[PDB]
Formats: structure tokens, C-alpha cells, sequence
């Protein structure tokens, strides 16, 4: 077998991925949302209740579809970001990056050593495919993706240093965290936080960077479309099945 | 403590309840679906990857919130009907019911010797609380709700006979399974299907029990609603999910 | 490795077993019980919400222990007593059994063709070790234990024929399911059902069988114990779990 | 979406399939499976410790990879059959099928109202994609796949009989039921065994069905090929999990 | 829907509340549990094979009932509080706090930025109702209830320290890891440890905080509920279901 | 009960143990491996998808057979060592130790206060089998055996100060890990790094301790065992699934 290509990875310097949040936690749900033709899914292992093995079968789940698979641990945690990798989770959003020696260690926990310093398990992995991928530990890197989250002032405030950090292949805006952190919680479509919202798109673009941002928001996801940003994600499932169930009883309250 | 009142089998002579189609067999989605005010939430075993254990899960889920829980097993299987009563199920849907003979036995099933068939395991049961509702071998059936299915051209046959049998509170028309018997698979709209839809749920009424329908068409529900249907599912969760994210897809392509 | 010997069968003719029901219906719980040393864990697929996946977890946490697993079915299920035997249950406790016709396919559905109708597949069982006993095929029906239930009045209409069957080890009385039968239910101590339940024991022990029964009633379960009763269950896990935690918090209350 | 086409039921036709029997029970084992590149792994619900969410989720796990799946079920049981077929398999391998009327009520339970008496759930089934699959309803039986086994004397004694029920794709041969059947249980490589198996799979082709069979004897294996036998299982993983760990031991004792 | 009232926070201030230990890490176990009376179950993270996704089921179980939850995570690792805050854990206990510092960054890992460190994700969160909640963000933390351990010497060393921290409402004596702490392993009725608990406990009320404890003696737990000990659980599930089993099989052996 | 003797432990000054690694994550697969006669078996939590739970089930599984459980942790976190003890894990392999100053860390983590910082929890532990085992709290430490890996130039930089920590039973080399750091990433078998292999197990029995290793290589394991090595895992059930399921399709291609 080949390495699976990262499709994901390439597109960010080719087109705009329209992107769906998984927070459904479960291989089942994980399979309809990867039969609507999303560029790629995010698997919520920050704020929907995932485990490694959960994320796991939702991997799988997903692997049939050409929808790709963006997996987010609960922090940048080097031994989680390593089991993630082996269960064979290509691309990685990991949240509240804060600064570029933070965003250095996210890059040497995706690679191998010496360069890096990702553990070496390849006969156990779903990534190598037991070995039956048979240079993977040559190759694994090229379809490797990380992204770091932007997403509280201190990432602002080291904004420019995580633009400058060789592995970094997307930086990704959180408006609720953004947001609360700015003193605007509950409240990401305000002026003082768009206007920052826009710069740092901008910026990100301008260091040759890819940017991602999440909004349930239609009017805000096409404006930052309109803007060139390159990955947007533009609903969550479990928002999804609780407006259209609460919409449906409406008509018959 | 006292047995739990089933306020679904009261309200089935005082008004029409509004009901969602719980298939996304997890607690968790089940949990979603609580929280949004369905009179009544079908948790299906029949057409939806469920076993005893998934379907113990969501009732525990959907016991914290006043929607009520009916639970549809695969078949009118009277081992499976003692397992499902036993952990907690209230109201049974059961399905492909085709004469008075096997809607008797649903009854029997559904009921303690020496009047019915029911196994005696209070001890172990969820259904008493494990003996901690003291008298629940005395009171159970009081709480005991049984709906069957027509939805066969043999069901139609023996519908008159169906409906003289006592305890059975009420009787589904399932419109998916009834238009292919009659050989219009996949088009319940046609008008030999409804034409034959009204006139049963006329029927059913008619003779003092109570009438139900699933349809994920508005104005089809709205139509069984206005001729006094009892209770009406007017959606699934699989579809609504399924739909939602086609939708918010189709505003980007 | 040779067959795992079912000291549960061989202490039927020389000793009196003390019994715990399993109805926690998981491997953590199963263990616990395990640790006490009951000659026999009764592992409930009729009253506690088990299947056979639950139950092959509870046989693995049981196995290290010297108690013996005893297995009861939803049903005398011919297909479900095969994939029980397979998982490695080498007693079963069948519910409800009212003919010797019935009796007679219980012991049937345990042995291997030709004799029986249990479906091979040593190769994929647990029963076998995946064929590391190397003999299996040849010696599984010498460590094989059939036990029914009698406990329905069809049940005592037919005792004197299923105490003829060849191959069932044991009769087992259900006082829950037996005092509901006889229109006592809730009731099992009354005299009508203690006199019944006597006699029956003593008819059991007079044709050279088992005999075994569930009291939670410790005068009751000496009293079976001193007719020479051979199996006797004196507890059950959930009724043990919820008695003592209410016993405690009424030091408080 | 279209149907996924089922690759197995058209080569039945042009080629010879390799098969895996795949009963460690667990979605991450049948993805290893999944990986070798059999012509078809089957799924089993008879032998192994699956239920219908367990074989879900091997469903998923094998659905990235060209092996087809084919489930066998523990029991041609009509509503279990229904559940397998909405999760989504399209190739059903029954157990023990001994007459015509038996064959034709497996027919009837892959094909929907009015031919057949599948039950219709489309909205909810894995096997529409959730009504992702438009036409369903129409195209289903074109890509379901109906295999019944032949693996008693009262088979054999039918044998003609189920030859001649159209929709039956083809028969496959149980060497361990069938040698059990014929007094020489765990001794199939007999002569007057193998003179049977020989003669069954000549009479299952002069019929112009698909002969099958499973023999973990590579010998025995290709003379099934040399035959002309269409779908040939020639090893089973909890087997070759089991000799290749006690294989390796040996080299150190 | 408004957000779940925290009842335990309330009592803290009104009344003394009897707590369960529950380590059984099971949605079933719990339940059992939920139906006692306890004011409090503690779901026990760090001591019980427990993680986010067990710790959801038993909150799903319990929330039926008027028993409060608390849960304790393993250690007081900020992005596991943020998991089990947003699955809707409103009560924490933080094992073996040590310092004001600590005590601290424990209050802002439960409050949301500006204020705190809490990760923002409302929309996925069962805490939020998936939003069902509509202020959330604005109201969560008026029913968030931090709880921290003082269970070691460097714990005592700080105490005056931790009971300055506003935001913490409660400090939780741990017996076990204290008696251990001071060279008393496994002897915590030792007179020189129930010295220091009971001015520790003194310390604790006198600065205007909640004071907690465990005890499994009887004794020791009404001494602690008569020096005015606002949470004091009186057992544990595991402890309770082993000593009953072990009582019941003495009076038979 | 007294406490399980630690025969992995013993035999590390009296015989060379030969062992099997788990990654197939499961306790069912756990049970397979259990079956053959390693002197050892990996339960791998670093490269295998497991959580403590799924741990628990493989340690229940392998306990009812005389193969000894080692558990490695995803990495020396001190509240997952806590966990994996208490869930009864007497052996613990620990990734990546690269100081004196860690390695004494790992110690105290296996060990109670007041020597040592292992959390307190005796009453909900398997380890302790709930307290049925009465001195735990006294014995517990005589059977923990703590194992550390040399697996980078930074351990191997500190190789002699680890090989003076008192606690630390053995000293394990990681080929995959400690050839890619030496820039030989994917070639263990180059000279270079087998001379630093050699080196490094003539150190560790120098020094007195146990030293071990994995390799697949046949030859490369007899020439570790002709060194003197204590305890070498001879294969992975991963790849030898893999292996023995490629060897045989290839035998049909
Ligand atoms: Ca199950
Ligand atoms: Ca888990
Ligand atoms: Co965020
Ligand atoms: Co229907
Ligand atoms: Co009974
Ligand atoms: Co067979
Ligand atoms: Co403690
Ligand atoms: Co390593």
C-alpha cells in the first residue's frame, strides 16, 4: 500500500474547504455527516466527549468517504498528539497555541525523530497499517498537517512568531474563545471583535499561511470566504440536529 | 417510591401528542432529542442498530425530561417484550401486527400471571427501581401502555378483530411498510394508500382506542392531526440530521 | 490444555452449593462477586440487561476465580444456547420449561450432532480456546451442565415427564415466577406455594436429580438447604447493592 | 449516492473469491483483516461473539477497502435478517437451511413488499445512507446477495429442492456442521465426507448456482478451486492469530 | 430552559448533606445509587476505572434523580476539568491540592475568560444544553461548585493559604492519602491524625468555607456531622456491595 | 486473599522470560494471547488504542491464566501510573525515561506515602480486589515492579545514573525509538546502533539490573537471549495477524 495522500493538506494551497464540526462523538454520527460531501470534518476532542478509541471509530467510520478527517485533541499534549497520530489521524487542530515555541514543540510532536519527536510505533498503528504500508516511517511526514488555534490575547499578542514557525501549515481563529477572551463572551459578532478577526486573517494570508475560522454564522462564513480565508467550517452536527428538531415541533407546538 | 406515572397512556384520551423518532441509537443523541419538548420520543429497536443494552441507555437519558418513552422492538417477541418492560420501557410499539390471536398475545406478554405471560424478575429490574417501588408486582400494569402496528394487507384484514381486543391502547398505521404491501413501494402519497390511512384511523376510533402515524410530510401530519389522530410522529432524527447538514452544505456547494 | 472440568456438575451429587445472582450485568461487577466465594455466580440474560457480549465479559473476570459461572438464557433459544456454549458457559439455567419435549430439545441444543443439534465451530470459540483443547469435539458434553426451570403450573403438569428426560442434570424452581402462576403473586411464602414448592423438591431428589431454588429469605433458604436442596442461590447483587446503601443512609437519614 | 455495487454477488459469475472468516468480533481486528486484500471476509454472527452493533461497525471498518463482506447471521431469523440488511450488509451467508420452504423464506426476507416480506425503514438504514441512496427503494434487491447453507443430512436431503429456488445465489458447503452430521465430528478430511462435499459442489453447479465452502486445509482448499467452487474461505483469524503466536513461542519454548 | 440549579452549592450554607461514594464507573451502578436518597453521589474519577465518556452516562443516570453530583477528577489537569465542566459536571472535588497557588488556577480552570482559563465551547456542551440553555455563557458559573482535597503535609503546610482562595467553596479531608502522608498508612483512627483532622476541620468552618469528609466509620462520620462538617459521605458502592455479599454467604459458609 | 505474587518480578533474577506484545486493544484478543504460554504479555497503552478501561478488561482477561501482565502507560504520568495500580497492573513499563531525577519520580509514583506519592484508594481497587486482600495497604509494594525504557541519546546520555536508582527493576531498550534517534530511523538491525544495544544490556546486568527488549527478529532475539537478557518480547499480535493473514492469501493469490 501507498500512504493515504492528505487531500486536506494539499487544498489549502488550491481551493476553499467547506468544513461540517463533529461533536456527535460516535462512528454512526460520524458516518452521516460523512455522507454530505463536506471538504473535511472536524473530530471534536476538545469540547464533545472523545476519547482516543471513540475517535478511533470515527476514523473509520469516515475513511470510505472522500470527506477528510481534521482531528482536535483537548490540548497540546505531545503523548496524546503521538496516539492520535498512530490511530492514523492525518491533519491536527490543536487548540490555545500562545506562542511560537509552543507552536515549535506541536511541530516536533508530528515528526519523527531526529528531527522530531513523534514515538515510534509503526507495527502497531492504523497510520502504517500495521506495516503494510511499507515505508511509512520514510514518508509519514509528507502527509502530516498540523494547525494551531489562535484563540486567546496571548496568541495575538505572539501572532507574528507562530506566523514564522516552519511546520505550521494553518492557523485557525476560535470566535468563542476569541471572543471571551477579548470580554465579548457570548458576543463574537461584534465590531471590536471582527475587526481583529479580519486582521489576523489577513495576516495569516499574508505570511503564506493557511487560515481556518468556524462560524454558524452564513452573512460571517461567506465574508470570510470572501476574504480568501481557506478553511471554514460552517456548523457544528449537534447545533444542526437541535435547531432542526426544535424547528420542526415548532410548526406544530 | 411510587410506580411512574406513564402520562403518555393518560394523555392518549385527553389530547394529541407530538412525537420525534429517536434512530441515532445512543444515549447521547437521545439526551439532544429530550431537550427540545416532543410529547413522546420513539426509541426504534426495529429499523435502527439497537439492543437491550443502547435502549436502557436512552431511557436513562430521556428520564430526566418530561418527554415520554415508547420503545419499538424488532418483532412482537415475548422473551424481548419481558426484557424491554423490565428495564423500564412503559409503552411498547410493536410491529407487523396481523390478527387478534397475535395482538392477544402482545397483551399477555405485557401483563404478570396469572392473567398475562410476563416473566417475574422485580429484584432485578430497572422497571420497579430493583424493588425500591415496594408494590410495583400489584400496580406495573396500570402504567402498562401497548400500541400495535397495521401496516400489512393482513393487518387490514383483521383490523375489525384487532380493535375488539382489550388492551391494546392503540393502534399505529405505518405508512412505509402499509404502501409497499399494497404495492406502491416508496409513494405513500399516493391516493389508494390515504384513501385507505383515513379510513382506518376512522376505524380506530371509532372503536374507542386510540390512533397513530409517522409522517415527515407537514401537511400529510397535519391532515392526520386535523382528523384526530392521537399520536403523530412528525419527523426522524437520522433524516433531520442528514437533511440540516445537506442544506448548510448547498448554501456554499 | 485439556476441557476446563465443570466442578459445578460434579459437586451436583456431593455437596450443597451456595449461589450468588449476577444481575449488575458487567465485568467490573461480576468480579467483585467473584471475590466473595459463592460456589456459583448465576449470570442473568432473562431478568438483567445482558447479551451475549455482557456476558462473555463477566465468564473472562469470573474465570480467574474458583466460583463457577452458571448461565441463565432469555428463553430456551436454540440458537442463543449454541453461542452461549461457545463463549465457554458450560452450566445453563433454562427458564420456563413446561414439557418433556421441551426438556428434551434443551438437552439436544447442548450436544454436538449427532447426537444434538449444537452448531460446530471450535475453531472460533472460547469454549474450545480456539482449538488449544485439543480434543474438544470429542470431550465438551462430559463438562456440559443442563439445568430448566419449573415455574408454571404447564411446569408441574409435567414434572414427573421432563424428571425422565436424560440429560437434565437439575430442575430448578422459580418461587417469583411459580407464586405469580398459582395466582399468589408477590406472594411466595404463603403455605399454598411453600407446600407445592416442598413436594417438588422432594419429587426432584426422588428421581435422582438436582434440585435447586432463589431465596433471598434466609429462614426459607436454611429450611431448602435442610430438604437437601443441592443448588441454592441465597442472594442477588442488585437487591444486596440497594439494601445496604439505604441500610447506611438510614443511620443518617 | 447509487447503491454501492455488490462486487461479490456479480463475481459469482467471472471468478474465483478468496475468502477470510473474520470472527474476532471487534472493528479494529476486521480492519486488519480488511487490509490483506481477500475477495470477501466474512462477518460472523453465528460462531463469533457479535451482535448487530458489533457487526455495524465491522461493516464500517471494511468499507474503506475493496473486500467484499458477507455476514452470516446465528439463525435464518426474518427480523434479524431485516436488522443486517438495513445496517447495510448485502451479502447474507444463513446457517443450516434444510428444505425448500426454508430457502424461499430466506428469498422473501432479502426482498421487499409486495414480492418479499423485508421489512421497509429506509429513513433510518445505513443501507439507503439514510435515504442518501435516492432510489432505494427500487434498486435494493439488484446488489442483495442471498447464500444458504448446506450442512446437515436433512440439507442434503433437500438438496435438489433448494437448488431450484430461484434468488438463491448460491450454497455454500459447512465441513464441521456436516462431518458432525455424518457421525465423523472433527474428522471432515474423511474419505466418505469428502466423496459428499464433492459431489454437493458438482450438483450445486450443474444447477447454475454458486458452490462455497471454508476448509483452513490448503490441500483440501485447492482442490475446492481445482473444482470449480466459486467463493473458498481458507482460513479463519482468530486461527491464524492463535498458530502464528504459538508458531513464534515454539522457536524460544 | 434555565440552567440546572447546583442544590449541593446552595446546602453548603443551609444544611449538612450525606454523601455516596460511587466507584462502581458504570451508568447502571449509578442509577441504583441515584434512587437511595443520598444528597450526593461523588462519581470518582482519580480511584474508579472511570473517564469523561463513563462519567457522562452515570451524570445522564443520575440527573432523573434529586441526588446531587460531584465528580473528581483524576488530578487537577485544566483541560480534563474543562471535559467534564462541559459535560455538565457542575460540582468538582480536586484531588490532593497543596498550595493557594494551586488552589487558584483550580478556581479560573472552572470560570470562563476574561475572569478564567475555561475553554469556550457552549454550542457541543451537555452543560449548555447544546445551547437549549440560551444565557449560559452568561450564568454558568453562579452553579459551578469548586471543591479541592487537603489530603497531604505540604496541603496542611498551605491551609490557611487555600482558605483565602475565593472560589473555593469547600475543602475535602481525604483520610486515606492523609493518614499515609503522616506515616499512618492505613491507620487514619489513629488519635495524632484525629487530632488533625478535627482542628482542620475547625480551621475550615472558622474561615467561612465548606468542610468535607469520607468515612466508612460510623462513628468517626456522626463525630464529624457533630462538629458541624457540611458534605460528609458515610460509604462507597464497591465497599458496601462486597462487605453484603461476604455477610450473606457467613450465614451459610 | 492474599496479595497475587509478582512471578514476572521473581523470575527477573532467575530466568529469561519471553514475550508477546498486545496492541489489538482488546480483551477478548487479550484472552487469545493469554492461551499460548508467553512467559509475558505487553497490554501497550503508548501505541495500541487502549484507555484504562479497555486495560482493565485485557488485565481481567490474561488474569485466569499464568501469563504475567506488564502495562505501558502512553507516557511517566504520575495520575495514569496512580490509575493503572489501582486497577491492578503489578508490572509497569514506562516510555522514553531519559534521567536519574525521572526515573526516581516513576519510583515514588508505584510506591505509598510516606516513601512514595501513589494515591490512596484502597476500598474501590482491584488491586486491593476491594480490600479482600487485608494487608494491601502493608504489601502492596513487595509485588510492584517497575521497568523503564532507554529508548533516546538523552537516556542513554544518563544511562548510568538510572542504572543507580533504587526501585527501578529493569532497564528496557525500544530499537524503533532509539534508532530513529540516532538518525538510523526504520534500520535497528544497522551495526551502529546494535554495538550501542549490546553495550547497553552489558551495562544494566553490570549494574544488577534486569535488562530487556523487543524484536521480531528471530536471530536478533537469540543473540539477546545468548547475552543474558532478562525479559525479550519475541513478536506483536498486530503483525502477526497481519503476517499470517498476508502468507496465507498469497498461497491463492
Ligand atoms: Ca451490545
Ligand atoms: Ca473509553
Ligand atoms: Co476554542
Ligand atoms: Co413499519
Ligand atoms: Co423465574
Ligand atoms: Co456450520
Ligand atoms: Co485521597
Ligand atoms: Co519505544
Amino acid at each position: 500500500m501507498v500512504n493515504t495522500v492528505n487531500y486536506f493538506k494539499q487544498k489549502l494551497k488550491t481551493e476553499q474547504q467547506i468544513g461540517m464540526w463533529v461533536g456527535l462523538a460516535d462512528g454512526y454520527c460520524a458516518e452521516i455527516a460523512a455522507n454530505v460531501g463536506y471538504d473535511w470534518l472536524l473530530i471534536d476532542g476538545e469540547h464533545a466527549p472523545n476519547d482516543v478509541r471513540s475517535i478511533l471509530a470515527q476514523l473509520q467510520s469516515i475513511a470510505a468517504y472522500p470527506s477528510q478527517a481534521v482531528v482536535r485533541p483537548v490540548s497540546g499534549d505531545v503523548p496524546l498528539i503521538k496516539q492520535l497520530l498512530d490511530i492514523g489521524a492525518q491533519t491536527l487542530l490543536i487548540p490555545m497555541v500562545e506562542s511560537a515555541e509552543q507552536a515549535e514543540l506541536m511541530v516536533k510532536a508530528t515528526r519523527y525523530p531526529p528531527e522530531g519527536i513523534r514515538g515510534v510505533g509503526a507495527a502497531l498503528a492504523r497510520a502504517s497499517r500495521w506495516n503494510n504500508i511499507s515505508d511509512y516511517l520514510q514518508t509519514a511526514d509528507e502527509q502530516i498537517c498540523l494547525l494551531v488555534q489562535v484563540e486567546s490575547k496571548k496568541g495575538l499578542d505572539n501572532l507574528d512568531e507562530i506566523l514564522n514557525v516552519d511546520g505550521v501549515d494553518g492557523i485557525f481563529i476560535g470566535p468563542a474563545d476569541l471572543s471571551a477572551a477579548l470580554g465579548y463572551r457570548g458576543n463574537p459578532g461584534h465590531e471590536f471583535v471582527q475587526n481583529i478577526i479580519v486582521q489576523t486573517i489577513q495576516k495569516i494570508r499574508a505570511a503564506g499561511k493557511a487560515a481556518g475560522i468556524l462560524s454558524a454564522d452564513e452573512k460571517l462564513a461567506k465574508q470570510y470566504l470572501e476574504l480568501g480565508t481557506e478553511f471554514v467550517a460552517v456548523g457544528v452536527d449537534t447545533s444542526l440536529l437541535m435547531k432542526s428538531m426544535k424547528q420542526l415541533l415548532s410548526k406544530f407546538k
